[PDB]
């Protein structure tokens, strides 16, 4: 994974968590697993990385770049990132 404020909104990599204080989408870079704190989804935007994010059920959810999912219903408490 990197630090990276998105690639002005079509690229890197983003994902959308909700928790504690209010929602707010998190930008990243490159492949790996980030600790995103045991709660913090609202929706992902990985379009150009495999991220897996292990949802609250330690789901890892390994989208395959360009692909944006969310957890507005399924278990809301991502665990970690780990894009591949």
């Amino acid at each position: 994974i990197d630090h990276v404020p998105c690639r002005g909104g079509e690229n890197f990599l983003k994902i959308w968590s909700h928790s504690g204080g209010q929602q707010s989408v998190d930008c990243y870079a490159n492949r790996g697993r980030i600790d995103f704190g045991g709660w913090w989804v609202d929706k992902i935007s990985t379009g150009n990385n495999d991220l897996i994010y292990y949802d609250a059920n330690g789901d890892s959810v390994r989208v395959d770049r360009w692909h944006d999912i969310t957890y507005p219903n399924r278990p809301p408490k991502v665990n970690s990132i780990e894009i591949l």
